[PDB]
């Protein structure tokens, strides 16, 4: 489908609590969840392959993969992983991650395309579920 696009963020829930989830202590908590205020995700999809530009303020990376092969990112704290895409459904993705180095919680994200022209990413670590809400800008 369509995730092609430049997307802002309208809401963020639960950030905080996966931060916590992975391990950042309190004060660097709030200052990230005031930078996800300004989260902007660039998506350029052709085909089953997709480069995506995430950034805040003072920050930006970019990801780019193709849906089934294995690539390496980094958890949302910022350690090395090993990710794999899949398709959920025909406008939903999941990525799960795996540690390259150490251990710590399970993550993954997701993105989806609701019929309402919302993009719907989620975030986890474990138990918690992040859920931020983009439209296009
Ligand atoms: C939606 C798909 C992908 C691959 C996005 C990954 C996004 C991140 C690891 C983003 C992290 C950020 C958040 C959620 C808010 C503060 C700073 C970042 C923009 C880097």
């Amino acid at each position: 489908p369509n995730f092609s696009g430049n997307w802002k963020i309208i809401r963020s829930e639960n950030f905080e609590e996966l931060l916590k989830v992975l391990g950042v202590n309190v004060m660097l908590r709030k200052i990230a969840v005031a930078a996800a205020s300004k989260y902007a995700v660039e998506i350029k999809q052709e085909g089953d392959t997709f480069y995506i530009k995430v950034s805040t303020t003072v920050y930006t990376t970019e990801i780019n993969f193709k849906v089934g092969e294995e690539f390496e990112e980094q958890t949302v704290d910022g350690r090395p992983c090993k990710s794999l895409v899949k398709w959920e459904s025909e406008n939903k993705m999941v990525c799960e991650q795996k540690l390259l180095k150490g251990e710590g919680p399970k993550t993954s994200w997701t993105k989806e395309l609701t019929n309402d022209g919302e993009l719907i990413e989620t975030m986890t670590a474990d138990d918690v579920v992040c859920t931020q809400v983009f439209v296009r800008e």
